[PDB]
């Protein structure tokens, strides 16, 4: 894959129709707190409740990857990884 990281910042990729907003019970500050497919690592949430919208005209949003106010727990960006 090629993927662009957002180091030292927040994500904030607006969703594109179609693409999955992901979910996390245990890690999200509230259930309006959502990754997208560049950043959600499935390994931070092996024993998590997770659950996926898909970006249509009236769902959207942008990621909230990096944006630490939206965590309860250290995310680590599927972007990062080798
Ligand atoms: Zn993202
Ligand atoms: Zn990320
Ligand atoms: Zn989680």
């Amino acid at each position: 894959g090629s993927v662009h990281k957002h180091t030292g910042r927040n994500c904030g990729r607006k969703f594109k129709i179609g693409e999955p907003l992901y979910r996390c019970h245990e890690c999200g500050c509230d259930d309006t707190c959502v990754l997208c497919i560049h950043c959600f690592n499935p390994k931070d949430h092996v024993n998590h409740h997770v659950c996926t919208d898909i970006c249509t005209e009236f769902t959207s949003g942008i990621c909230d990857c990096g944006d630490e106010e939206a965590w309860n727990s250290p995310l680590h960006c599927k972007a990062e990884e080798q």
